[PDB]
């Protein structure tokens, strides 16, 4: 019964919002390297800061020796995840999502190692299995395992069903089945036994754990990272100018760097934990140092340098100074 | 603004449970012959008495000069209609339903005229369009027009969502979309503007009217026939021996004939109206005659003869006496 401390280490960073059976997950992680998955839906031709914590978290797992599967939702992006959203998401055309899928895949790759040991990353696209799946097969083979009674009290969509000013299409109501089947499929072909996701993904993830159990009798796990918040209560990664994109052509490395310099003192130390690979020891020493220096805090500059390098590499960091 | 009296004539027989915009439907019917549809799901290799009133009602429309489309649910029978049902219907295999589809089509044909004028009958199978429809197309192109909030308060499934001892799979919850799209598709290819169905079909039918409106901007109509009841409160067409089948190999014409002879005095005159083509005038005179004869009622014998001939022809009637 060895027990892995990886979940504890992430908890210490404040990076675990919810986790299924943390005791059993920690024991499984100590048994050896696992394949895990984190996914992103092509809702734009680029990811932005709201996708960064989960993405880096997938990298933290790889660095701990596990194998990351980076899934891009070629099919789920044609449907739209309603989870904790107030209104129906825009339906994009198949041609546009396909192009966005490619853009996101290429943008995600540099963050993971695709050529190292047995823990090399794997790129996945759920369009591989839903793209040509026929409706009767879906409704019967996947659909019979879902109780609508359970689906409607899922927290993620409850509000869309209870408030009047907030309905939900059958299209988005079905999304939970698609993402639940993705977990079963990834477990079947790649041995994925852990799914990590954003704060709003609990219900989608647990539907995947249950369906994996139902379809393959394998126990799998899920973990969500927290909704990143600012002490002043405003929305993180949201500016007058819109989202802060990970694509240098949409948001320049210079502007990306400026966004991090602009971090509030109240948020900066927490943000070093969520967005960088500096040890907890070093971040605490840095906080203590700023507390006693009588100088401007060095933390914003450190945060800006670290995340800008992570996202745009040494070249982006240099472009941030010209 | 001519007005057709066909709906009135059916009302007089006690054959109209609910009808959408009866005034506009009656005017449309007076404009000229229409294409209408009644459908049957392959839940067995034969229809039984519970399907007879709607089937004969399709024939009453044809006799009034309209064109009947007899739809057999090659795809909907792979899903299962939950309407006013207490529990999940059994999922049958594709091979078995396909064989049942053929059996039902052939059994329905003799009841309609496929070779007369411009009002010759048309056989349809929704497997033609759902059989190969891909899931993303279904969820997006059909699914975006359905509000889950509306779907859950449909009377037909409300009980499955409210009672605890009664859940519903996403599989059966989706059925309403399939039958709603069938109406739009039949309106598009055959000009069908009226759907008739059993008593439990109101919600499926209205979903079809709404989706036809949404997809093609055409106003179409629906009508349901009543749940046939017996004065003693027991279930019509249900015996110790099970259902009363329309297939002579499952329920012999002799036994079929005996079932009608066994009709209660309290039900027989109503049953002559629902199950035969005798005029209302003649049925009333027959009731008056039995009231004053001092003889056994002739009505059961007349009912037995008429329905047995309708269902098994002159040959079945003769076999009923040997
Ligand atoms: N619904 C997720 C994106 C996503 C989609 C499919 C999938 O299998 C997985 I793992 C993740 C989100 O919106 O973050
Ligand atoms: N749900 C119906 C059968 C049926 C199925 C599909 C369809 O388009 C039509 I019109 C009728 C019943 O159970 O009676």
């Amino acid at each position: 019964m060895a027990s892995s401390n990886l979940i504890k280490q992430l908890q210490e960073r404040g990076l675990v919002a919810q986790v299924t059976d943390e005791e059993a997950l920690a024991e499984r992680l100590a048994q050896g390297p696992i394949a895990l998955v984190c996914g992103f839906d092509p809702t734009a031709d680029s990811l932005h800061l709201g996708h960064l914590v989960p993405l880096l978290c997938l990298k933290r797992f790889q660095q701990a020796g596990h194998k990351p599967v980076a899934l891009v939702g070629g099919a789920t992006g044609l449907i739209g995840d309603p989870s904790f959203k107030a209104a129906e998401r825009k339906l994009n055309t198949e041609e546009t999502v396909q192009e966005w899928v490619d853009k996101i895949r290429k943008q995600v790759a540099p963050f993971l190692d695709f050529d190292c040991g047995e823990n090399s990353a794997i790129a996945a696209n759920n369009y591989d299995w839903f793209g040509n799946m026929n409706v009767l097969t879906f409704l019967r083979d996947i659909g019979k395992h879902f109780s609508v009674n359970q689906m409607i009290n899922k927290e993620a969509v409850k509000q869309r069903l209870n408030r009047e000013d907030q309905g939900i299409s059958f299209t988005e109501f079905s999304y939970n089945l698609l993402q639940g089947y993705d977990f079963a499929c990834l477990n079947k072909q790649y041995g994925v036994v852990l799914c990590i996701g954003g704060s709003d993904q609990w219900g989608n993830i647990t539907s995947g754990i249950d369906l994996t159990r139902r379809l393959h009798q394998n126990q799998v796990f899920g973990l969500t990272v927290p909704l990143i918040t600012k002490a002043d209560g405003t929305k993180f990664g949201k500016t007058e100018g819109g989202a802060v994109w990970l694509d240098p052509k949409k948001t320049s490395p210079y502007k990306f760097y400026q966004f991090w310099i602009n971090t509030a003192d109240a948020d900066v130390y927490r943000f070093l934990k969520f967005f960088t690979f500096m040890s907890i020891e070093e971040i605490n020493a840095l906080e203590e140092e700023d507390k006693n220096s009588g100088k401007a805090p060095r933390a914003q500059y450190v945060l800006a340098e670290q995340v800008t390098r992570l996202v745009h590499g040494e070249e982006g960091l240099q472009a941030a100074k010209r």
